[PDB]
């Protein structure tokens, strides 16, 4: 049993802590890269630029007013003061708060403001692609080698996106940066669990969710001192150059080495760690024959989830839970400008509510159960988003509190759905089901920017859609069975026995 070798070579020793911390460090900037468009693509107030030949009645005579008493964003009078025409001569952007964003740089306003959501959608497309493309590559080149490439790719793509000359190049490199960063998080949990004892896997999963939470604090601080979008994009990308330098000293997972049929590589990795842990004597006792004897016992397809009728309803129901959680999450954390409060304050509060929300989730999970915790978190998040759309924008304090509560509930749902998925699937398909569930989360983060484009015609439509989906997801949770206090299933037969 590989757990016995891990315990023999040191268990949770110096090497485990060092490698875990080094590997989990990029998760701090993971959130910054995920939600950078809140600050690099912020929309400042804008209006039609008056004609160059005309002399500034003044500016107020050239801009028609709206119902709220503000100049129209993309309408100007043909003659000074009533025929209105779009901004042929460009827009004038208020630089009091945002000196320059991709919206002001390339005029992604009005007839072109849908390009702002397309850039975020394309970045999440790379995140989905990186999960699938680099997931297969990790199983061939190893988790360490792929992590070295991902640090280089993120630094190069992030720097290149900062120096992008036009919109097309920015979208391509944002997609490329997402590909490596998606596998950075995936290979961070994979490489960590293979070097850590089975009884401490829950700590790794909890820690990764934590490091993502303090990553939201970092983005608000970084974006505050670095308001320019080109500098902000570059600043959050150059640390991966440093991570690339020290990633050469990582130790490849010994479990993967055995799966590749290379026991000599497995033995050297185990002996090297025991040197670090201070157990050279036990490491010297290990031999190639001993590894074969211990790992002999250790040594289904993704289409099985759609073939077995019992597994079908588990895969379908869990997919909606994964989709709706991420679909509503990214439709809410990527709309920080509508609450009437400073965006840096909202980002700080959004990351601050994560800590009590996950703490409350563990209390509810252990007390009432996984299913009531999943229903309550999704239903409350859906209700909070729905009420947010109904309430007028003038209630900045009330609307912010509902968004913060909804964000906390959605973050609560993310923690519960990860634990719920592990205890639902049998051990034969537990890893495949977890990967497929995370895939649907990435799909939800792709469709969410597309739904946000519907604010062109119906301003309240995205909020209604972002809120209605979690409500339906809470209903579909009732079909799932409660797993609190129940033994973990091993085969498909255990699933039928529990249902019967
Ligand atoms: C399975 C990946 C989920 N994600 C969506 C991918 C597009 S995620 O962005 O990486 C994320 C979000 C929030 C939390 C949390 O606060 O618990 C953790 C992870």
């Amino acid at each position: 049993a590989f757990n016995d070798l891990l315990k023999q070579v040191g268990g949770v020793g110096r090497f485990q802590l060092i490698q875990v911390t080094m590997v989990v460090a990029p998760l701090l900037l993971m959130a910054s890269h995920n939600t950078l468009q809140n600050f690099t693509a912020a929309i400042p107030p804008h209006h039609c630029r008056p004609p160059a030949n005309a002399n500034l009645g003044g500016l107020e005579a050239w801009l028609p007013l709206d119902k709220q008493g503000q100049p129209e964003s993309c309408l100007r009078f043909t003659s000074p003061q009533r025929v209105t025409e779009p901004c042929i001569d460009g827009w004038v952007y208020d630089n009091s708060t945002f000196p320059s964003t991709i919206v002001t740089e390339w005029n992604l306003v009005c007839s072109h403001r849908a390009f702002r959501q397309l850039a975020q959608s394309l970045y999440m497309v790379g995140v989905l692609l990186g999960a699938m493309v680099f997931g297969y590559l990790a199983d061939r080149l190893g988790r360490r080698k792929v992590l070295i490439l991902n640090y280089l790719q993120t630094a190069v793509s992030g720097t290149c996106a900062a120096y992008a000359p036009n919109y097309t190049v920015y979208c391509v490199f944002r997609l490329l940066s997402g590909m490596s960063l998606a596998s950075i998080a995936i290979n961070c949990m994979t490489l960590n669990v293979e070097w850590m004892p089975i009884h401490t896997r829950a700590y790794v999963g909890t820690l990764i969710g934590y490091v993502y939470s303090l990553g939201q604090f970092l983005l608000a601080g970084i974006a505050y001192a670095v308001p320019h979008w080109r500098h902000l994009q570059l600043v959050v990308s150059v640390p991966f150059f440093i991570a690339f330098i020290y990633s050469w000293f990582f130790i490849e997972s010994a479990r993967w080495y055995s799966s590749s049929g290379r026991l000599d590589l497995t033995l050297r990795a185990l002996q090297r760690v025991a040197r670090i842990n201070g157990k050279q004597e036990e490491g010297a006792k290990l031999s190639i024959e001993v590894l074969r004897t211990s790992l002999q016992k250790e040594l289904a397809s993704a289409m099985e989830l759609l073939r077995c009728p019992t597994l079908r309803h588990l895969f379908l129901c869990l997919s909606m839970l994964w989709f709706a959680t991420s679909f509503a999450y990214y439709g809410l954390v990527m709309d920080l400008q509508g609450f009437g409060v400073s965006m840096y304050l909202i980002q700080v509060i959004f990351g601050a509510v994560d800590l009590p929300a996950k703490f409350v989730c563990f209390l509810v999970i252990n007390s009432m159960g996984r299913r009531p915790a999943q229903m309550a978190s999704l239903l409350l998040a859906g209700i909070c988003i729905l009420v947010n759309g109904i309430i007028p924008k003038s209630h900045t304090i009330i609307r912010t509190s509902l968004a913060v509560l909804g964000k906390g509930c959605l973050a609560s749902s993310f923690n519960c759905i990860f634990l719920y998925t592990g205890e639902l699937y049998p051990t034969v398909i537990r890893q495949t089901g977890l990967g497929m569930g995370s895939t649907m989360a990435r799909v939800g983060s792709i469709v969410s920017p597309l739904v946000s484009m519907t604010a062109e015609f119906y301003p309240s439509m995205p909020l209604f859609i972002f809120g209605a989906v979690p409500v339906v997801a809470s209903a579909v949770t009732a079909l799932l069975p409660e797993t609190l206090g129940q033994p973990l299933p091993d085969t498909v037969q255990d699933l039928k026995s529990r249902s019967r």
